[PDB]
């Protein structure tokens, strides 16, 4: 039985070859975006409102046209064979019977189709390849095969120094392969334009940390963004998502959802990050450490262990909904 | 003989059985609030005031009509019987004789009536419970038993998530039960105005952290708040009670009385909470460690060393008056 | 040969007595005060400016009528024979060959007449007594002897809670005695004014760290404030006097001379107190350290060390007098 | 392999003799702006722009009439045969074909003459001399030679106070010499005026930190300024270069070239100098590391490190040019 998140990466940690645990730990350069990711949301605290209504407390949001149980996703994580023999089946599965989206990578180990398949009504993230009619391709397989969302990273115009996996040596097994493919483009505002053309799908912008980068995020038809730094693994300095959320939240005045990601490890972190103003979360590492650590079944337990963690922040925070939970306000402390 | 509160703390580890000091020590989650309570006091700085009169220093003060001989209330802590076998009986005498409210809990391991008879001008705490007329009716039963206050508890809808006692699995024993019965219910507003419509003695709402919800409660008819995150034990990332304070303190404008908890161990820290414009402070897991080292006779010297460090405090401070010491400013500092 | 302060604290562990140790490097309480005077110099960062003519650095200040070889007094330490057999003598001794002031305490282990003889135009400091007649007394024996400014101290009402000295039951040996004498009352501002009306010498308040204190200490006639919080040692979580020394400067506008002490620990130090406008500091517990290392000797190469570090510090800085230290810009910083 | 510069550090601290390895780590005093060198870029963050055309990543600059290859050059370091027996040859070969800048130093232990023969067109270092004509000599000597700016020292009116060189008992060895003599004056602004009229060639004040000692760098006719506390080697407390970089950029608003110092250690560094407004760095310790490691190869190797993530940086901030990295934000955060 896990009660925190914590229990779930030191049972992930015992059972993965190191240099695999190191791909899913480690970030880019000295991992000072990786470590503030935690420190921001850890001076973070809320305010909680008492005596309210609490009767039909509800996690469940509408989000790109799906009602998803929890405001959180599965972020997307390459490669998740490297993890569990089932990979991205298992997490599908399990992200589908809780009701929570589940991001299908450009980088999956298992098809997309495949992936699809589970159901759940699923997410696809999407790199831009060299090839562009690649891209587009991969975009129309996605919609083709039921995918909800078009997830644009927009923060990788190639691979960050991750020095963890240059020490490591780290290559993936034979037994892993990219199985949407038979290498990577820089993405432009003109590559956004590309996919909103070829698909009725919501174009979500995944990466986004200039104030000035969201609101264009909105002019270029994004239905949403993810204020992000890809978890500490790009640029090493980049400052953390949840420092400019609020800001972001702000500037684009409802006209896109706004979902934050990195170093979220809690429900109490999901309460934050709602009351700095995002529409939703996504969890990555975490997901990968249950899947690591018991398969279909670990993640289960973990998306358990989240939606309980989040009905109990929101309750004792007042907030009978999301939207409430919107609207409480923050402080910011220290260590 | 103890000279300051931290000899207490390592008294009760020595003596207490593991899981009943988890118990007590614990906080929720990750316990970012817990730990947050002792920051945020060590980062206060008082500024002293020099060459005043301290002829006739007084550290009492005039609280819901009785006079206090601190600006300090034993904090309502369930089950006190898990310390030591007097329980409740030994605190209420040592409170009494220290001229310090007691406040007796809803969940007190001796009968609510049987700890009134003690004396002292005692205070009671009440949780709200799904059968409605079981509230109401501990409220008449203190209100006949001699109790003081009403402080109801504001921010319990359900318990918060203990993880130390999940992971020790800490169920109370045998021999320590509810001795008030023969189940929670969330309060709200609704709640408050039915209590406040009940009874002829002071309302205080303890849990309130919000600016508005002290404003609300000054509107409710509330004679008292305490600022409070429930010593971290409720929402994990709750903003510290001391963080609000003055805020609050400005808000209510002396519509009612304003108190404060979490964290308090020291009278230099009581001269604080007081600078910060407290009316008075709660104390909660010090009263259990002198309760756990030596019963009543470790909880009289607990009051007597927390007494001399308040009026040492003040003095030094220039303040002949709790008054006094509530105009004196602050500074924050680091670490 | 002693290259910065720190090797005579190592020095002066080695050869003391753990308690006497204790009761020269303690705080009261917690020590927080104590710590915060470290760490509120540590944030203070210089800004320095080049390209002055540094042809004739001066360290000398006027203060008090007389010529000083630096901005820096030695404070007033109580009972000097407890760190070395000549206490006071050796320290007096000193001071003079290094043209610095030297504080002659009410509590002093020599007799205040005998330190005087010593020469080097001395300051005496002033404990207010409960028989009154005897603190003017002490006061014309002063200025009799030679004193040049009379230190009150005005922050001890009574001596702070000195854990270390109660843990260890610290006692005077029956060799160090108030040689001054043959029992505190609280000083008041009409003490002052009796000081003030007793003696042609400067006043100078020593614990001042209210603003509203400084002002009141200028209009009452005191020559000087110093802004301190007696090292810690008095009230536990006072302010430390370096975050006070700003907005009390700016406050008095050249109305007294504006001293500060606590945590002075090398020229560098000295440097940040006068970039914040102090006129001089004073240095307590290092000169102690030289005292109980090497005696008179010990604290001959203290001053020599402070006064080599001071020239280096303020040429460094583009000050070729104190007065030009005083223009310089502070920025705060981080640990 | 090295895949960050802390792989050269500890390399170098393996092959160096302590004494040497502490007369290029250290600082003066407690090393308190040696360290603070460190925790002001820590404290940085970047916040990078996406979706930008990265076809044509170019991390050039112009300066001083010469294009260099980054936005870096190796900083003046005297006395490089301490590190390695080919010395200033090895380390300013590098640096030719890397296409970066090197400082020849007025202390160099290989003449300036020799030095500047390498070619890859280099700049010199003068500190003032006790006898000018011999620094006006020097000057004339760097230009004949071919050197491209004069980098004027403006903060070493003497050595600052080298506790470790103290401790150490540290002197050259007799096999290292100041090469271009067969002592110092503190330099002032008429200095600065005598060199500016003895040659053609950019003036570039190395040491300031004051706005307005920037400001009158500009009035006096100088091409740059390094905004720098000379790694934390002179005055102990002053302020860190990168803390006044963007102050000093606003105020003297275009008028001359503004580069920083102290503490670089990745092109994320880099990327951050330049966000704030820096025109280029200096890199001093990073650069004798290698060299002590691996002589000319290292020196290699470290600079298309450098050269690798200064372009990685960039092109994942959004910056096709130092120009458009210059219009990057940053937000500071903690620790
Ligand atoms: C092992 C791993 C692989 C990842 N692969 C991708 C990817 O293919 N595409 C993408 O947009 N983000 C990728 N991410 C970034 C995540 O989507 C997400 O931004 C980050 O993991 C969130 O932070 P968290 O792990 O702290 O929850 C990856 C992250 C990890 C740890
Ligand atoms: C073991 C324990 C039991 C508690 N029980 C109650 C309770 O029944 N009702 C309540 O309102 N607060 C309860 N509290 C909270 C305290 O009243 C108080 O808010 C908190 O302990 C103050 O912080 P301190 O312990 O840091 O002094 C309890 C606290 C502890 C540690
Ligand atoms: C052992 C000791 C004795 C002291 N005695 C006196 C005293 O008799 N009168 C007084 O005004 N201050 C006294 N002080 C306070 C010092 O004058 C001074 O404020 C403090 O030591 C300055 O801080 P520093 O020790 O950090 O330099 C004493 C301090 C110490 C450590
Ligand atoms: C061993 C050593 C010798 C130095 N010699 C000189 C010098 O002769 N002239 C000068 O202007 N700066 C000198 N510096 C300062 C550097 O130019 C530069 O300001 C500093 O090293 C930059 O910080 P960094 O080492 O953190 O990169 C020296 C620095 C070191 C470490
Ligand atoms: O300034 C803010 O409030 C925002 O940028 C922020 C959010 C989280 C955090 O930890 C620090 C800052
Ligand atoms: O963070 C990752 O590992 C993932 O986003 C990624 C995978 C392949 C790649 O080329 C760049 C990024
Ligand atoms: O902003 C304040 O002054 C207040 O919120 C506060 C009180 C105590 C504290 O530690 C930090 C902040
Ligand atoms: O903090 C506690 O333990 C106390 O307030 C409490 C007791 C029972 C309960 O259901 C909820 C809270
Ligand atoms: O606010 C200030 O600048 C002043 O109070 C201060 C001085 C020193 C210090 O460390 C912190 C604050
Ligand atoms: O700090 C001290 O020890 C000194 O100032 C002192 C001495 C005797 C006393 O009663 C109070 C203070
Ligand atoms: O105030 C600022 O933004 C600037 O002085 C600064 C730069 C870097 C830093 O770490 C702290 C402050
Ligand atoms: O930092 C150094 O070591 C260098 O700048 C220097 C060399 C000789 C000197 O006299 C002063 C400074």
């Amino acid at each position: 039985t896990y009660v925190s998140l914590a229990d779930l990466e030191r049972a992930a940690r015992d059972v993965l070859p190191g240099e695999i645990f190191d791909f899913l730990a480690g970030g880019s350069g000295t991992e000072a975006s990786l470590v503030a990711n935690r420190t921001a949301l850890e001076r973070v605290f809320v305010i909680p409102r008492m005596l309210r209504d609490l009767t039909d407390v509800t996690t469940e949001i509408d989000i790109f046209g799906r009602r998803a149980a929890l405001p959180m996703a599965v972020a997307p994580v390459a490669y998740q064979r490297l993890f569990h023999p089932e990979g991205e089946l298992a997490v599908a599965r399990a992200a589908r019977d809780a009701g929570v989206p589940y991001t299908i990578c450009t980088l999956s180990s298992v098809s997309l189709e495949e992936i699809a398949a589970v159901g759940g009504r699923p997410w696809f993230q999407l790199f831009w390849l060299r090839d562009e009619k690649r891209s587009l391709d991969l975009v129309r397989r996605a919609e083709d095969a039921g995918c909800e969302a078009i997830v644009f990273t927009v923060d990788v115009p190639w691979m960050g120094r991750r020095l963890r996996d240059m020490r490591n040596g780290f290559a993936l097994p034979e037994w892993v392969t990219a199985a949407n493919f038979d290498e990577f483009a820089p993405a432009t505002w003109e590559s956004v334009e590309a996919v909103r053309a070829h698909t009725d799908l919501p174009v979500v912008l995944k990466g986004i940390l200039a104030v000035e980068d969201a609101r264009r995020a909105v002019d270029a038809g994004a239905g949403g963004i993810v204020v992000s730094n890809h978890g500490g693994r790009q640029l090493d300095g980049a400052v953390p998502g949840i420092e400019m959320l609020g800001e972001i939240v702000a500037a684009v005045s409802g006209g896109c959802e706004v979902l934050v990601d990195g170093g979220i490890r809690s429900g109490g972190d999901v309460l934050k990050a709602t009351a700095l103003g995002a529409s939703a979360v996504l969890v990555g590492r975490p997901v990968m450490w249950a899947l690591a650590a018991a398969g279909q079944d670990g993640v289960r337990q973990l998306l358990e262990l989240l939606a309980e963690e989040v009905r109990d922040a929101m309750g004792l925070a007042g907030c009978e909904s999301v939207g409430a939970a919107r609207r409480l306000n923050t402080k910011l402390g220290v260590v």
